[PDB]
């Protein structure tokens, strides 16, 4: 049978995918380790991959496949469900194996992506430094109506350091945060200025490598949960920009404490999709 994480009804993407709005025709471009194209439970229909020696429709890690199935995991008899499950599914492989890429890399997908039409970008990979090319990518991507989501780090956090990472840490990406299923934050996600919005990063259950599913704990999780938001508000109103339907994820999030800490707060998709 087909599992439900319980991060889909936590952010209320079942009341809006019960509308009839499943995300179709979206482009959604996974910025990571690849994705097991060949799995039951995904649908990939593209992508490339920066990585030497490696194709980007093979996970050798297993992130890249657990953050993808949380976007789009099919919506059948199997498996787990996606936030946007009819979302057109894109693989950039920008990190190897070993769950690490290049600045070039990395640049270098975020250029495919806005280059090639997508309109959700997603990257649950972070770094404690940026690039002057990363946040022209970046900032150029958000430019041409790209809906940037990056996860927001998980180095917690210590006194009042602020410990969210690039690219999050840019004005055109969305930096997210991790909640548990009590809506809780969860002691690993990070803190700081521009923490955005909390999504759930904590046992959540998702696709990972040779037709198998796994749970996992981080921002890196988080992450995918607001990019399925994104494509479900496009899928409901496909004119929207990217600053709008950013603006409508931050602005009707449910409140749950300092900024600093939970960012606007938890975003609710069937608030945000209007
Ligand atoms: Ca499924």
């Amino acid at each position: 049978a087909q599992t439900v994480p319980y991060g889909i009804p936590l952010i209320k993407a079942d009341k809006v995918q019960a509308q009839g709005f499943k995300g179709a025709n979206v482009k959604v471009a996974v910025l990571d380790t690849g994705i097991q194209a060949s799995h039951p439970d995904l649908n990939v229909v593209g992508g490339a991959s920066f990585v030497a020696g490696e194709a980007y429709n093979t996970d050798g890690n297993g992130h890249g496949t657990h953050v993808a199935g949380t976007v789009a995991a099919l919506d059948n008899t199997t498996g787990v469900l996606g936030v946007a499950p009819s979302v057109s599914l894109y693989a950039v492989k920008v990190l190897n194996s070993s769950g690490s890429g290049s600045y070039s890399g990395i640049v270098s997908g975020i250029e495919w992506a806005t280059t090639n039409g997508m309109d959700v970008i997603n990257m649950s990979l972070g770094g404690a430094s940026g690039s002057t090319a990363m946040k022209q990518a970046v900032d150029n991507a958000y430019a041409r109506g790209v809906v940037v989501v990056a996860a927001a780090g998980n180095s917690g956090n210590s006194g009042s350091t602020n410990t969210i990472g690039y690219p999050a840490k840019y004005d055109s990406v969305i930096a997210v945060g991790a909640v548990d299923s009590n809506s809780n934050r969860a002691s690993f996600s990070s803190v700081g200025a521009e923490l955005e919005v909390m999504a759930p990063g904590a046992g959540v259950y998702s696709t990972y490598p040779t037709n198998t599913y796994a749970t996992l704990n981080g921002t890196s999780m988080a992450s995918p949960h607001v990019a399925g938001a994104a494509a479900l508000i496009l899928s409901k109103h496909p004119n929207l920009s990217a600053s709008q339907v950013r603006n409508r994820l931050s602005s009707t999030a449910t409140y749950l404490g300092s900024s600093f800490y939970y960012g606007k707060g938890l975003i609710n998709v069937e608030a945000a999709a209007q």
